């Protein structure tokens, strides 16, 4: 009877509790209409931890939507952090930044507006400590040769969706799961990367996410 | 027959994992003790290792050793520097957990500690630790996380497996696991010295999950 929708209401009231900065996001995220594909909180305080836990202070996002993983990614960094998020609809990042304000944590986060694929080569600043892969699947590869140029040797590397229900094994018309097979058979023979990939359900359903470190960068 | 969640980690094995003969000779070596078949997937074990070499962990903490397979991933990740402290109170799973260390390469790194773990905790001088992972009797799950605040460094990283053992801590069971794993989430969200969350996963092992906790403050 029980199911991980309900599993994760459970996990969302125990471990991560009320928090209203990412209410207001998403009310202004629903009034503007974006998507409601945003990270589970689980998932976004997993992402605060990860960067926690590895003392990241630059980190790189692809895919910003309505800032939630991003305000998750700069809680984790810090104050001291720096967080850049590259998103190419100026809808989506004008809203990213007003949550990003509202959330207290604009001082730490720079949004740049464009495909991703033209802004990476201008980046600049210093080695990313992590880099948070979330937009368009068909660029993943693309993005991760990126990460692992702008990276430092050791950083993190995390991809989302790349399950997508067991989809990147079926003969399913999914754009998306057939650039997921290919993002994890990538990262498999890559030298430069040792990597992972954990299955998981909850809220928004039966998918995963990889994760590598850089081995040389 | 549509894909499930065993059949994607084979594929995500091969792929990512693919031939690790020191890991095929644990298995072997632990069926042939006829130790249960629970030890970590390759997955699971291979996000163990990543995580301590994201951190570069040098000191880790293991807690229920079974036959090292979780143990050799573990000293993977923290590198020939690192230090690994496993626990185990079955001198037998303890005996082949170091002859599969040893196999793996990383017996130099790796310290098997026989007895049971509320016992042998208190004599640990191998801190402060970086990371430690909990996988031990589900029912003192809270005692070692307690344990693993007091020896481990600010900002260390806490994995508990096993957290959501397919629903089972929403439902009123005499299920010992699910019972545990539900107390050692509502205690980890309570604690004001950590910061946790939970990821529930399927896979090999079927639907279960794990918590991962930032220690703020000893
Ligand atoms: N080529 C591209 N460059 C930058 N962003 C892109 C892109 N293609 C798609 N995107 C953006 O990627 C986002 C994916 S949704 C991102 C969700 C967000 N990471 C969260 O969890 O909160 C969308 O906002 C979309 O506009
Ligand atoms: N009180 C205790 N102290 C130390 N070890 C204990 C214990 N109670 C149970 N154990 C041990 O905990 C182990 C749980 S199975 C551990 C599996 C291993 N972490 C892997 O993934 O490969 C068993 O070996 C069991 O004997
Ligand atoms: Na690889
Ligand atoms: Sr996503
Ligand atoms: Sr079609
Ligand atoms: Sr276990
Ligand atoms: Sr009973
Ligand atoms: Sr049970």
């Amino acid at each position: 009877q029980p199911n991980p929708p309900d599993v994760d209401a459970f996990l969302d009231s125990t471990l991560v509790g009320d928090d209203p900065a990412l209410a207001a996001a998403l009310a202004a995220s629903d009034a503007a209409e974006l998507p409601r594909i945003a990270v589970s909180a689980q998932q976004g305080k997993f992402l605060c931890l990860l960067a926690g836990a590895i003392q990241a202070r630059r980190v790189l996002e692809i895919g910003t939507l309505g800032g939630f993983s991003t305000i998750w990614l700069a809680r984790g960094a810090g104050p001291q952090g720096r967080v850049v998020t590259l998103e190419y609809q100026p809808k989506h990042a004008e809203v990213a930044r007003v949550n990003l304000q509202r959330a207290g944590v604009a001082d730490r986060v720079e949004v740049v507006v464009g495909p991703a694929l033209d802004t990476l080569p201008t980046l600049a600043g210093g080695p990313f400590d992590l880099v948070f892969i979330d937009a368009d699947k068909e660029n993943n590869v693309a993005y991760i040769q990126w990460a692992i140029r702008l990276a430092r040797r050791g950083a993190v590397i995390v991809v989302d969706n790349v399950i997508r229900g067991g989809g990147i094994l079926a003969e399913s018309d999914d754009a998306d799961a057939v650039a997921a097979r290919r993002t994890l058979q990538m990262m498999g023979e890559h030298p430069g990367l040792d990597a992972t990939a954990i299955q998981t359900v909850g809220r928004k359903g039966w998918d995963g996410f990889a994760l590598a470190l850089v081995r040389e960068n």
